[PDB]
């Protein structure tokens, strides 16, 4: 009987993980993507602050 | 920008300095071109 409830339990933790680590993934992702279209803009802008600053 | 603004101001100011030099020589002259058809 003690079984039956820590399998049934198991098997609930388990399918929460990996909604869990599913929804880690999509952000973390989401994330390199965000950080990265970021050294883009930031760098653009170094640059795009310089030239006026010259011409 | 900032380079060619001190580009405007310096060819500019080369300007007046310019086109005023000059009512001088072209007065001087209606001057010395009437005194030899005078003379």
């Amino acid at each position: 009987d003690k079984l039956k409830e820590a399998e049934t339990r198991a098997e609930f933790a388990e399918r929460s993980v990996t909604k869990l680590e599913k929804s880690i993934d999509d952000l973390e992702d989401e994330l390199y993507a965000q950080k990265l279209k970021y050294k883009a803009i930031s760098e653009e802008l170094d640059h795009a602050l310089n030239d006026m600053t010259s011409i």
